[PDB]
């Protein structure tokens, strides 16, 4: 089989042809200015050869069928005709929530989709500029939704449940429901097969750690417990998030401060995490030098982020009654050494132990735990689009 | 030195005289029903004599009258007179940063006290209620103050700090300050007895679960972090407290249904909790005993509350590197050996097991965990108030 990864923007459209029978991106693209002027398509073929065209792309509609006119060239193309994509798929965060698997994309899912707008305080809905082009361009093809809040669907109420009046999940649907779910079983499937064992057998501790991080418990290949919650806020400090406060600090503030509604979830989401703390920047890479150079504030801000991470290793090492292996992905988990030893160091008590020289290499699949050390620490790279393409597989499979 | 130890509520007042001298309970009792219907003080005295007595209490002053008569009476009391209480000790959850250790009692702490209100909206109302009754009874006697807030003074700035706009700490002082001090500061000596180690060598739990539930990591005898945070709502969910939910639950309830500042703190620290999740009642015993006969409202509610609790004995493994005990106190803890088998199920992964018949024993200090296990499970009965006795003799001794 071969999918089509799609991923909509503004005015952008990125895309990958990945050839499932080995999972090899054949071709990658990004179309750019859509709608606007000064349109371009750039793709490049996996046998070293890009090729770039300046056609006016007034819609996403056609735009796609550039994306198609690339894939099919005989020079800087992977395929000969259309029907070579038997399959699309693409991402989706909010307006995924109480989508228990991935949708086939018929009819009712628009509705569906439509119906998680207003729900839940999420600010950039589902840009689907980007999907209804599919039905035009290549209508006889399947097209799959992958939802990132889908793969924490399997967790138990006692766990998505929240100490609050019943009603409110009843009259609301308030209740935790994760992200990062792609990026969380991905690794989590990578990392069973570096244990060598089934999946099924496997109790992994999944850490994705970027702008927005998340950690999630992995029972038995299933998601049984995730840091963020009703929205991404929950869970971990990160780039400008808050994370779990004292829920009595929001009216507190609005209070104090004459804020709106609004301007609290602002300031919880973007004027918040290591860049309200630090005060400098919301980037970690500039946070470590700033902090290796003495301040003060960078240095505090990077030691609540480790230790929230942390915290949240031993969390989930008794919900998971023992780990087999703690995985860290995602921009910082996957490049950042400096912060992996913050989190790790000083949990040999829970059987964490690392060897600061493997420790040291940056983007691989590696497990730089010691050799004695009870649990396997893996770092292990996302690969998104790889991920939405072994998705939608699975669903045209089935 | 007798000392008289008050533990008022919103119509409720324990309160406990204790004999410095050879530091003996002399008698406890405890007011209820106060400016509600059939009103009601009881006593207890050292050898067992129980009197009851049924009179109105519109106000804590008159809680507190009948208490000082309930101390003198003839045959069920210890006291020939008032004048025999030498200094009262009273508690106070939320003394702000202005006041965060023990001391006596003057103009300037009752306005800390007084402005704490909004940091601690269900216990400083009513624990200043009682002060209050106090200066109204015995006006002459000398009255300490024991903040719950002092024990985790001790937390380091990573832990403390929240990771908001910095100028938020600076402006209006936010950051965490935990509660239950006293009582996990206690429980934690107990638990470094009970392992036969000096404190200072120890690294212990302390879950004191009660109207109020908090956890501890107490490290070498120190409070190192605490599930509360600026306020008595952080941490695990409670009687009536929602806990740590998402917090962007907040803006969102408060748009869908245009709720207040005030009345979505209302909700979160009196409508949720088990309270909120079993439609039923706060009461732990009382959603026990439902749960078992088929309620499941209140089956879910117990469940929720034991989950919360295990996850955070896995927070602070981690924090400690290794706890050497998980020490359970207060009315759940120290009670209900239900809901702690429901805590200590499924977590031998992380070495802790239970012997669930050491774990039927009733209130006694009694190590619940098998032999073999490696992390201890003592069950130790809290003692607040001798705690709060030797604070008030301390600060009014030392003049
Ligand atoms: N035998 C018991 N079984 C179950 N829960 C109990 C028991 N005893 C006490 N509790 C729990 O403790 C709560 C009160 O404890 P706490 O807050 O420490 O106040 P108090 O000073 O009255 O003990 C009760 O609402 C809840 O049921
Ligand atoms: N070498 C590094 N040192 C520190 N932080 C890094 C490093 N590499 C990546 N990061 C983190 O990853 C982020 C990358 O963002 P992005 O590519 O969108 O991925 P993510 O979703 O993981 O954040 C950077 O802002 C920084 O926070």
């Amino acid at each position: 089989m071969k999918v089509l990864v799609i991923n909509a923007g503004s005015s952008s459209l990125k895309y990958q042809l990945i050839d499932m029978t080995n999972e090899s991106a054949l071709a990658v693209g990004l179309c750019e200015r859509i709608g606007i002027d000064n349109s371009i398509i750039t793709q490049k073929k996996f046998d070293g050869k890009k090729l770039e065209k300046l056609t006016d792309l007034p819609t996403h509609k056609d735009a796609l069928e550039e994306v198609v006119k690339a894939l099919t060239d005989d020079e800087f193309g992977v395929i000969k005709d259309m029907g070579e994509i038997n399959a699309v798929g693409h991402r989706v965060v909010h307006g995924g929530e109480k989508f228990t698997t991935s949708a086939l994309y018929d009819e009712g899912v628009e509705k569906a989709i439509k119906d998680c707008f207003e729900l839940a305080p999420l600010h950039n809905p589902p840009n689907m500029m980007g999907i209804s082009a599919c039905a035009e361009i290549m209508p006889g093809t399947p097209m799959v939704i992958v939802f990132d809040t889908a793969f924490h669907q399997t967790m138990p109420p006692y766990a998505y449940m929240y100490a609050l009046p019943y009603d409110l999940y009843e009259k609301h649907g308030v209740r935790k429901y994760g992200f990062h779910g792609t990026s969380h079983k991905y690794v989590a499937e990578r990392a069973a097969l570096m244990l060598g064992k089934p999946a099924e057998e496997t109790k992994i501790i999944t850490c994705h750690l970027g702008n927005g991080s998340s950690i999630t418990a992995v029972e038995g290949g299933k998601s049984v417990e995730t840091s963020m919650g009703f929205t991404p806020l929950e869970g971990l400090a990160m780039g400008t998030r808050c994370g779990s406060i004292d829920p009595a600090i929001v009216p507190f503030l609005m209070e104090k401060e004459g804020l709106t509604t609004r301007e609290i979830d602002t300031l919880m989401n973007k004027k918040s995490g290591v860049l309200g703390v630090s005060g400098l920047s919301n980037d970690f890479r500039d946070l470590d030098e700033a902090a290796s150079k003495g301040n003060r504030k960078a240095e505090l801000a990077l030691e609540i982020f480790a230790y929230k991470v942390k915290k949240f290793i031993g969390e989930y090492s008794a919900v998971l009654n023992g780990a087999d292996a703690v995985v860290f992905t995602a921009g910082i988990g996957e490049n950042s050494a400096s912060i992996r030893k913050r989190i790790l160091t000083g949990l040999d008590g829970i059987g964490i132990k690392i060897d600061d020289e493997k420790n040291k290499i940056r983007g691989q699949e590696i497990d730089i735990s010691t050799p004695d050390a009870k649990v396997r620490v893996f770092v292990i790279p996302t690969n998104e689009e790889l991920a939405i393409a072994r998705e939608t597989k699975e669903i045209v499979e089935t």
